[PDB]
This record gives structure tokens, sequence and C-alpha cells, in this order.
């Protein structure tokens, strides 16, 4: 019942000046924090080599895309071997970042591991020498931080057990960043995979943000200083039943409303899968939704900022500025998303 | 990791709907609710008889105030005994409310008992057959009921047991009034006994609060059918530092918007003490804060509406409109109050 | 992080001492405390009349029986009704019991109530006024209580919440007996019902009492003044798959074993369902399982004490002297059984 | 509410025998896990250098004292760096330690780190890529493991942030040590610390406890493939009002009792400060305690351990013999004190009465 500051109030300003920064009206994140392992299989799809070049190559691209996405980005998770890459030019990609209009974040994870005694759960793990990390990335360029924490729906998950676990890590980290400066973003990604429908989802995704919030209390999280990456609220990938745009939204508002404190200061949806159109006219009609938000409600994009890009490039040089191209109308429809002015040319007592 | 819905979409929307009424722009709560044993001491200061009559007399004199007081009273709380009482001209109180605009609730709570093992903590007792309480208060008027539980901070208070066990009760009796259409008002008071300061205050309310809806969400509670009544964050009653409105107000807010999900309709706050101009205008500061408040700041005052009515009718039948008269006076303070509109007359440090 | 005694060294002694002679070697409890409504269909099923006058005179029966029972009864539990009623001779039940070397207990809980938001899962209620009744009932007798919670296991049962709500009455109500000296039994039954397996009951056994336990200690419980009312550890009733004794043994004593702390002074199981044999020989068997037992492991039967009896009675007087003797018989039986001597004539893989 | 066995019975069985025989009768645990910064002001007291040679020597004095130890040590815990070394024979020092009947066990946590929005708290690491790290060290000879968990009873402390978070990573800890093999040592120390009494630790010691059985249960933990680590319940080390043996016991005894499972193979207690003969004959009165105590309670001590055979070792090659002997004078006290067969006469020595405690 006693109170032993984790932040001054000096801190407490960095942190949640630099939350305000990342989305800032019409502002949305760029989630381009594949490792390895994970750009293997989107390198591939285009035929291109793995080698580190290829890959300074591609993620040069999205960062020196025209001034056009400077008032879309409003901050870049880089992967740790980006944050250490350089442009032609010889400019750190940070500082690239930077000088566009962008806070640079880091993915500080170390993936996913399975929790003994569930139906394929997992917790994820990398808290271990973590503060010292915080510590260097700060230094060296990032200001926000990006944890995920993978649960899924099923016959008897999200669990108990993988509920308070997950909801747990994703506090520590958050306690661990804070303390060094760097704005957590909390990601508690529910899967879309299943034949569960909309309500389903929302409910979970409702016990799961509880969750989630009553530890970040119980850890003494200053939530002005974070962030929240979750999915957006839809029915599974194999359900029967179809839904709307507007039903999506409904549903996903209702969800964040009961349980996303208004200290918090932006919700960054993950596209989860989602093509980059169906991402953006859904993140369009979250903000169109007729509920009182209390949050920016902006994007964290992955694949949907990426795929076409990425597909009119082919790992071709000569494709760089068509490639850019793709990648740009992407963040200018999400820009565009993230305030409900999207277009294609450019009863809640039922939850 | 199922669900089994506790309410039907019809259900839902009947405790919406009374909700809203109840903290609409402008509007606020009478607490009116205070049983023979509270009311005692005050009659008692002003040498009038604990009587069934003279109850009856006194809550009919606030019910029947002039319609002034319409559009600053959105509900009105009562006990038992007066919730089957009748005004003069023969119309049960319950009538009487609602024939001003005003909603109807009902203490439901069977008051505090002792948490053994803690120093001096309470939890509160009452949901021994609430459930058929609640539907026979609902077919004689009721839409609403208040719960209201007590926590104190002191050395080692309020500790872990207290704020979980009273966060669960206020589970427990929301869950049982949702199923028979009554609003429950979730009262998780923390006294402001002590000599604290302002940030301990916010500290403590901050994990009461965190606590509190945590336990309505494990207990499948509708948010948005439900209201809030807690303390505002103040300084301890005999703290040393001192402070101003629009720090208590900045402390008040940043600890809501800190805990408090969107999907609550309201928040009445209980006037815990204050005098009746200090409740007026820490509402005031409070809906002045510069920082965005999702859900309606405005009050549910037992005290702070009758103070000086009641010491103006002194317990004399001639002086019923002089008492009156006081109570429309604080019922139309409060009113612009829970707007922001009334004149007496660096948040990060949060 | 504070301790703040919830009990003396002179009432800890009273409701250890108490607990111990309840369960003392080759002692177990008779569980009579149906209420005019539960024991109406047992009357029913022999033609009688559900009268104070019989229910008075069946409690009879079974509490004057022959001084047989004497070293088989530690405790005998009683309906409200029957602590209140007299024998033929004008003794008071409560001394007749007492008169035999057993000890009084008195059914506490009023009942079980549904959690919304769950598929059919309940939570009893009780606590309203109870430390007063304690109070009462002790000075009129009785030394220990009884409180039953009900948890089914199904597709998604127990759930999370009903766990939780369960336990954590269950603690309140310990609480409040402790601090009348009342030592209180602590009942969280699983229903047999459902097509369930043997490991499936053991997990779910083993989840629930790992809740309760914690509840207790959240709580501040002085378990070595209370007792443990669990289901033995079986398959379900409609489950295709058969076991033996000595399984049924082995998964009920490592389910306590991994969840009761030592210091539990007794465990006394329900018979749940289970016939008046099968009853006796899984106690038997139990107390023959070769792992370590810390604790007593008795019964506390209600059903697997008077089947025979009620039917031998059958609402006649004349048949008092039959009756009896089938009670006996059953007590005597499960006298053994609680000691591993009655006869009717890989731990890994748990 | 559905199972998903987290152990097939052969895994279970594995770990029950592996937890059966480091607390068989008669047995205890040799805590020799102290990293290089540890044995730091230990070499430094007695003028040793702390070299790795040195350290290897030290190790090897203790690992290789004759064979009446054999039947004292169940287990002996380990430091990565000693985990790899071996013995002037060439023998890896996991397979000295086998060929006395001990177990092999491992430190794997990685220290404590801060609380942050806590009085000077702090929970501990080490989760990351443990499973591959038990899966290697099981390869490598160890069959058990150790994690430390520290708390501290103060005004405000331990705190419900402090309790809830330490005992849930003992929980993942003890989860992933048993999906490869390896019995896990749960170490939740609460530091003698503090001038409190002898009943606000036992207060403390059962809450903590109950939190810390109530995550194994949640994590699904096999508790009979399980060792717990506990202080024992003493008053704080600046506590005035003054206590005897049989309290102490009994206090401890009290708490365990009323917080583990039988199920739970064994307890064995760090000697937290006291002195080699303090540890050893509280050790003993714990045994001789009335109550009934279903669960082995022997020791797992360090400082109680070697204490005296630091003092006679000096660094000195040539007394080697020498401090070997005090190590198993300290082995033998403690076999019978964990059977409650230990009376001391009065030839332990000063160096065995010499109060080891440490503040933090």
């Amino acid at each position: 019942p006693h109170s032993h500051p984790a932040l001054t109030p000096e801190q407490k300003k960095e942190l949640s000046d630099i939350a305000h920064r990342i989305v800032a009206p019409g502002k949305g994140i760029l989630a381009a924090n594949e490792s390895t392992g994970s750009i293997a299989k989107r390198l591939q799809s285009i035929g291109t080599e793995n080698t580190e070049e290829n890959r300074r190559f591609y993620r040069q691209l999205l960062l020196t895309a025209d001034d056009r996405v400077n008032p879309c980005i409003g901050g870049v998770i880089l992967f740790h071997e980006t944050l250490y890459q350089k442009a032609d030019d010889g400019r750190p990609f940070p500082q690239v970042i930077k000088s566009k209009g962008g806070v640079v974040g880091i993915k500080v994870d170390k993936g996913v591991v399975p929790l003994a005694g569930t139906n394929g759960e997992t917790t994820t793990q990398g808290l271990d020498g973590l503060s010292e990390r915080c510590a260097q990335y700060k230094k060296d360029g990032a200001d926000f931080a990006k944890w995920r924490c993978v649960l899924k729906i099923g016959e008897h998950t999200p669990s108990a057990l993988a509920i308070m676990e997950n909801a747990n890590v994703l506090a520590r980290y958050a306690s661990i960043c804070q303390q060094n400066g760097i704005v957590p973003i909390v990601e508690p990604e529910i899967l879309p995979d299943g034949d569960h429908d909309l309500k389903r989802c929302q409910y979970v995704t409702e016990k799961v943000l509880a969750a989630v919030y009553k530890a970040l209390s119980d850890h003494h999280i200053y939530l002005e200083g974070t962030l929240l990456k979750p999915n957006m609220v839809t029915p599974g990938h194999a359900c029967t039943q179809k839904y709307s745009h507007e039903e999506i939204a409904m549903a996903t508002v209702t969800a964040l409303r009961r349980t996303v404190p208004p200290a918090v200061t932006g919700v960054t949806f993950l596209s989860g899968g989602q093509s980059e159109e169906e991402a953006s006219i859904n993140l369009n009609a979250i903000n169109k939704c007729p509920l009182l938000k209390p949050w920016a409600l902006t994007f964290s994009y992955g694949r949907a900022l990426q795929a076409s890009a990425l597909k009119a490039w082919g790992g071709k040089k000569e494709n760089l500025k068509a490639a850019q191209e793709e990648y740009v109308k992407r963040a200018l429809a999400n820009s565009l998303a993230c305030q409900g002015k999207y277009t294609p040319s450019g009863s809640n007592h039922a939850y």
C-alpha cells in the first residue's frame, strides 16, 4: 500500500513525449523488424538470396522512401541487425529514420518458447540482460521497443496459465524498458487461426487485455509511456460466417473500450495476415466507429505495408523506384485510415 | 476462454440506458440512503427525535423540492424503509422521484464486517438472497443499486487481502444486480482518514481501482451497465501538506484515466466528509482538468447535498421551504460543477 | 508482509483440540444435516410424510443408536432444526450426541446460487450474519460447522471464475468460523457427474484443492483448526472405463498429497452418491494405499451411513431397532475402513 | 480445466528417482556453486589469489575427500566452470562426484535484478535459452539444478509484487528443468537480514511458500520431482530477543507443515550465514521436532560445509589433507543432523562457531 516511485517526473515526461510522437495524428508505425529467419521466406517469395547486403538494400528501400511518407510514419521498428547498418551515403539507418521525422524502435524479445502442460501454448523469452540491451539501444538511437507474445484461440486456449504468464512477462519487459528511457510497445497477439466467430475473438481479446493491464498495474507500469499492439477483433480465418468491416470495427473498439485505460497513449494494430487493402479498410472503419475512443487508433504494420513493395522489387535494383512507390502508397492509405479519412479513391448492445 | 453470455442484447440495452439517464449531462445523484443508525446523529444534532415519521418527513422534504432540481438530479438512492414510504399526498416516494425525471436507486449491502487477521480492515456483506431482493426492488420502482466497500490508508493498509476481497464482493454484487435489470453502482471507498499526502491517496486509489476492474472482468460484468462511486483523490484528512483544488483534480483524473475503462458509463463521486462548497469546487476542478475524460464525471452526494437543508429544517415543519431552498442551492451548484461551470463567488508530476 | 494474529494461542488450541477429537483414530462423521427440502426425496422414497415430527423421529433414531457406534462417531453434523430438537426423554439432541462421545456440528451455508456468465456453475451463499449465527451455535452446543461448495467437471468446467470464487467464499466462511471457536469443515465437492475418466477427476481435484489452500492462506486460516471434506478421486458416473478400488485409492491419495498441507488435521470424505459398501471399500483402500498420508483419512458420510437404515425404517416406529441396526453396521464398517481393516466378507502413472 | 500431461510416466519416474537419491536417509547436498565473484572474498580472506587453477584446486579438495563423506553427500551443486573442470587425475569432476555415489547438480540462474517500483526488491533472471542449457547439462552429467530467488523482510517487504513475481519465475524455471530430465531445486530465500523476530520470519516464510506452491501448481510442476531449498525460520540477525534451537525448529517445521505438500520429496535447508555448528545443531533440532514431517529434512549447505575447510587450506597445497579433514567433519555432523542423531562434544573448533553472516 506504499509507493516507491519507479520513475521520476522527468523520466515520465520523456517516455510520454516519445509515445505521443509515435502515434501523432495521421502517423503510424512501419514494422520492419523481421529477423533473418523470418525475412527468409519473404526473400524467397521473390526468389532473392538471403544475404546481409540484400537485407540492407531492402531495408534501405523502405527507409529512404521519398518525403511523402514523413507525415505518415511516426515510428519504425527495426531488427537488431538493421539498427547498426547504414544507407549507401554512409548514414546510419536510425539517422535516416529520424531525419524523416520518425522515431526509432527495436525488437527486443527472443522468440516464443513452449509452455509445458498446455496444448501447444507458448510464452516469450528475452528478459535476461534486457536492461543492459535497452541502455545500449537507447544510446544507439532507439526510443521504443517491441515484445511479442502469442496466444491462440482453440478448444482449451488461451488457458488460464497462458494468459497469466504472457501478461506477466509483458509487464516485466515493459518495466525494464521504462527504466532505460525506452517506450515499450506491449504486443499480446491473439492469432486469427481457427473457425471461431467474431464474438469469440472479442471475448478472448477482452479477457486477454484485462489480464494484461492488471499485470502492468501490479508491476507499476507508467501507461502514458506505453503503446498497445493488439490484434483487431475479427472472426477466425476458417470461420464460415461473414462479417462487414463495420462489425469488425465495432467489436474491436468495444473490446478496447472495455479494457484499455484512457491513460494508454495509443493503440497500434498489427495486420496479422490481412491484405494491404483489408488492413487499411479495417483501420479506417475502426476510426470511423461511432464510439468514444480515448486513445490514438493507428497502425504498426509489417506485411500490410510491405507486400506490394517486396513483390515490385523482386530483388532487382532496377525496380527500386517501383518498389518504393508501392510502399509509399500503403503508407499514405494507412495515414488516412488512422484518421478515418481513407477512401478507395484516396446496435452496439449486440457486442 | 469460452463465452456463456451473462446478458442478452436486450438486457444490456436496459442496463446501459439506465446508467446513461442517471449521469446525463449536468445530472448527478442524491444519496439519501442513510439507515436509521446513520441518520440518528443527523437528526440528533438538530434536536429531532429519530422517529419513522420524522425520517419520512425529512426525506419528503428533499424528494419534493421544486422543479429547479429536476435537471440536476438524475437519480436518488433510497434506504429500504424509504422506498416503501409515501409523501403527504399518498404518492409513494419512488413515484415522486420518477415524476421529477429521476431514476430510483436502492442501497442493498448489509454493512461492513471485520476481516480477521488484518489491522482493522473490513469487507462488506449482503449477498445472501440478494437476487430475490433485487427482483423485488425492481418490481417496486428501483432501477439501480448501491453497495459500499470501505478501505483505509494506514501503515499496512489497505492490505492485499482487503483489496482482493472487497474487489471480489463488489463483482459478485454487480453480477447479481445486472441479472435482475438493476444497474449496480460500484463503491470502493477509500477513506480520507489519516495524515497521508495526495500522492499516497493517488497510489492507493490506482491500485484499488485496478483490482476492482480486474475483478469485474473475471466475473463477466457489463461495464456499460455500471457506474463507479469512488473517493476523489485528496490528501489525508490530517495531512500537514496542503494542495490546491487543481492538484486534487489532476490527481483524481489521472488515477481514473489509468484504471477506469472508457466503457464505464459514469463516475459519481462521493463527498467523503468534504464541506458542501468544497465538494462542489473539487467536482468543478475535476471537470475542468486539462486531460481527456471518457466518462461523465458527476456526483453521488449525501452529506454534501443535505448539510444546509438539514440545519435549516431543524426538525420544524414551518421551515420546510427554507430547508428545501438550501438543498436546491446545492443541487444547482453541483449540477454546474459536473459540467465545469460552477463559480463559488506538468501532469508528469502525478 | 506484517502479521496481525487472527487467533490467540488459546483460540488455536481450542480449534485444534476440537478438530483432532472429530477425526481421532477409528472415528468419522455422521452427516445428518439434510434440510427439509433435501430430505424430501428420501422420505418420499419410503412413503413418509415430510413433517418435523417424522424428521425428529428419524434423527432421534440415528442419534440414539446403541453404544456400538460411540467409538465410530467422532462428530455429527446437524441441520439447524435438529440442533434445537429433543429426544422423547427430553434430552436435547446435542446432549445426546455428546453423551455418546461425539462432537456436534452444524451446517451453516445457505445453498448454492448461479454464477452469471458460466455454463451452469455455482458459488455458495451464507456469509451474511454468519458470525452472529456461529456465536449462537457455539453457545448452543456446536463445535464445528460445514459449508458446501459445488463444482462440476464438463467441457468448460470448472471455470477459472468458479474455482476462484468458490475457494474464496470457503475461506471467508472458514475465517468467520474460527473467530467464533467453530472448526470449519471446508467442503469443495467436485460432482462425479459426467463421462470423464479417473485422471480427469484427479487433475481437476488437484487444481481445485491448490486453489482452496491458497485462498485459505490469503485469508489467514489456521489449518490445524480445520478439516477438509473433498470428493474421492473417481471416474465420472457415465465413464465407460473401469477402475479397481486400488486405483481410486492411489489417485485420491496422490491428489491429496500434492495439495493438502500436512498441517490440515484431517480429511473427511463425502460419499457423493456411492453406495454404502462402495464408500467403505474405497475408504479402506485409501487407508491401505502405500503412500505416506500425514492427515487422518476418514469419513463424513450422509447417504453412505443412512441408506439401509432409512429403508429398514420406512417411517414405521416398529422398525426402530431394525433401522438402527443398519446404521450401526455401516458405522462399524466405516470405522474399520478409516483404519484400513475393513473386509466386506507404478504411482508415477498418476 | 483440461489436462495436457507435461510429463510421461517415464519422465516422472526418472525425476522422482533423482530427487529421492539426493535426499536419501542420512544424505545431504554440498553447495559449491559459488561464482568467481562470489568465491572471490572467500579466497581473499585466506590470502589466496582468485584464479581458475586455485578455484579448480579448491573444488577438487572438496570433491575428492575420502569415502567417509560418501554416505553423507547425496548431491553436489556446481558452478558452470567447475562442471567442465577435471581433477589432477584427468577425471571430470562430474565423474568424480558420481564415483562417490553423489548426484551432480548445476546452478542455472543468471542472478538477481531490481524490480522497478519496489523498495530495493529483486527477481531473478536466467530463463532465456534455459531449455537448451538444461539438455546440454544433462548430457554432461548433471541431474538436478538450482535457481535462487531472494526476498527480504522489512517494513514494506516482501511486497505482493516481489512475492508473486519470484514465485512465478521459480515455476517457469522448474517447468523447463523437468522437461529436460533435470530435478529443480526451488530456492525462495528469505534473508535473515533485519531485527525482526521469530514469529515475523515464520509469518513471511508461510506466505512466501504458499505463493511458491500455488505458482508451481499453476505451472503444472511435478512436485515429487522437485526439492525445496528454503531458509530455516529464525529471528532476524539483528533481533534482540533470543530463541532456543527447539523454538527455531518448531517455527521452521510448523511453517513447512502449513505450506509444503507431502508430495515434495525433500527440503534442503540453506545455512544462510549460520555458523557450521549452528547450522548442524538447528538441522538436528528440526529433525527431532515432535511434529509429523512427510518430507526429508536435510541440508544444502555452502558456507556451513566449507568454513573450516577454507581456513584449514589457506591456499597452501601442503594443507590439502588438513582442509579435507575439516570438510569431512562437517559432512559427518550434518549427515547425523538430518537424522536427528547429532550431538556436538566440543572439538568442532572456533572456525565452526564463527558467524558466516554477510549483509546485502
